[PDB]
């Protein structure tokens, strides 16, 4: 037992970041296969940011100004492409560690783990969520941008995310691995409102599933809901609006517990009309929402 | 910007990784150079676990009995002896991916990565510490034992704690790497009482300065207090004293946001006799203690 916010091995991803240099910018890349995906703005100054014409700004670049480097020895840079608000620097040598991956595109609600890098080099692993404004509560500092978001399904590591940038508010944007970035966010310096952020319900009640498999059964009441009276509580409380197949992806959880959906849903609703009166829930003194279903089932079955 | 419950990449540590099986209990093992390191009770049934005589039951144990398996590859045991509360099994080959590695016995206030794993697999990373009564509230199910805890400072990986047991509390506990207990707990299937769950006040104030250098700001007050004054405060709040070194401790916290470590200690004070009022610190409703003033530092700086 115990519930932790726990991240994905990082090990898989460690082998495939690079640290790729153009011009005075050092940010990091993901090398798989022959190739290094990277944010753009790479070839960018900080004025550049201001104004970026990305495809101008790429014309005075060539192979040799890709300074791609895989721990302490440099990589050939043998062709360069931009796709979308990322650059895909074509190596000469394939990752020998390259894992099985794949490139996906997540929807918010999702948790993902990010490896945080430094110079090509890993700092950290913490676990986070594609947030419903399409933003990532991440911590990242200047030069982790490049710095990928990952799932693993047993070997193969589905790359989900890239990190591009701070927005003012102190919340993270970036790409998919195809370079199109989450919600509306352009990699311009220029203010860019994040959005309102909900909280992810669905997760919340998986979360909630966790701390009665756990033991934290404080908040467990008589009483029931129907999805439309859960919906209007939901809404007055920012929180993402419950569908029927959110009910159905909590179904395992609600066999396991023995606690129906709406049941739970009816707990969930006191809990926001009412508070947590100085309580905890699985040590946590607000209702967390970066625990998907998937995630729960996952850490109490002890999948590897 | 940000501030993420950060663990260390744990590739190095996934390399060490293996599955030890002695009769028919399986559980996990670090294979540091050519030794093998585990919880002794893999020798046990879950009945033995109510009443061992380890030494005697060890006897009967021959290093065929030993089951190593790396990967899918099996390893030859070739030695066994007990130290303490872990095996050390002598295999014939060493580990090639070993890093470079201490064994530490940690000091409770003390954060470290947990690499949960099930059959010698790693399932997942997260940070946690070493509480002031010597458990750790981590997430470990049936299997776990062998996972361990650890630091890494850029290529030395410090062993600081192996997972031996759940409390009836459903608390964790375990040994450092030499196989000694933290805390007075044993590895024997009796009711054992944890301790009082005192908070970490230096990691909570090194926690504040996160958040003060992160922007969240709404905490600071224009009071200063006294170490004996603070210290009558947080005896009423089951909060750890505060010291000198812990003072000296945070002294480049207090130079890089120019509140003295005092002034902090005022916030502290108020934060326990008032309450968050519905507020939150770094999204959290509680006050966070399983940061040391060297993983914030670390953090806010990016140590890779
Ligand atoms: C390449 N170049 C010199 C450069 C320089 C700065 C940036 N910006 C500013 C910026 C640009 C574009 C859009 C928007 Cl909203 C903000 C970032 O936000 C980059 N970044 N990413 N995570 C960070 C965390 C802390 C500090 C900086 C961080 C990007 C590129
Ligand atoms: C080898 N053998 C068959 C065996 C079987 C059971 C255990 N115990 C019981 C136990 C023994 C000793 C002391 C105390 Cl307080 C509790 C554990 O606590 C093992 N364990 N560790 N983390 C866990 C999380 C969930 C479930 C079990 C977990 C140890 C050894």
């Amino acid at each position: 037992s115990g519930f932790r916010k726990m991240a994905f091995p990082s090990g898989k991803v460690e082998g495939c970041m690079v640290q790729v240099t153009c011009g005075t910018t050092t940010l990091n890349g993901l090398w798989l296969d022959d190739v290094v995906y990277c944010p753009r703005h790479v070839i960018c100054t900080s004025e550049d940011m201001l104004n970026p014409n990305y495809e101008d700004l790429l014309i005075r670049k060539s192979n040799h100004n890709f300074l791609v480097q895989a721990g302490n020895v440099q990589l050939r840079v043998i062709g360069h492409s931009m796709q979308n608000c990322v650059l895909k620097l074509k190596v000469d040598t394939a990752n020998p560690k390259t894992p099985k991956y794949k490139f996906v595109r997540i929807q918010p609600g999702q948790t993902f783990s990010v490896l945080a890098c430094y110079n090509g080099s890993p700092s950290g692993v913490y676990q986070c969520a594609m947030r419903p404004n399409f933003t990532i509560k991440g911590s990242f500092l200047n030069g982790s941008c490049g710095s990928v978001g990952f799932n693993i399904d047993y070997d193969c590591v589905s790359f989900c995310y890239m990190h591009h940038m701070e927005l003012p508010t102190g919340v993270h944007a970036g790409t998919d691995l195809e370079g199109n970035f989450y919600g509306p966010f352009v990699d311009r310096q220029t203010a860019q409102a994040a959005g309102t952020d909900t909280t992810i319900t669905v997760n919340v009640l998986a979360w909630l599933y966790a701390a009665v498999i756990n033991g934290d059964r404080w908040f467990l009441n008589r009483f029931t809901t129907t999805l439309n009276d859960f919906n209007l509580v939901a809404m007055k409380y920012n929180y993402e609006p419950l569908t029927q197949d959110h009910v159905d992806i909590l179904g395992p959880l609600s066999a396991q517990t023995g606690i129906a959906v709406l049941d739970m849903c009816a707990s969930l609703k006191e809990l926001l009309q009412n508070g947590m009166n100085g309580r905890t829930i699985l040590g946590s003194a607000l209702l967390e929402d970066e625990f998907t279903p998937f995630d729960v089932v996952r850490q109490c079955s002890g999948v590897t």
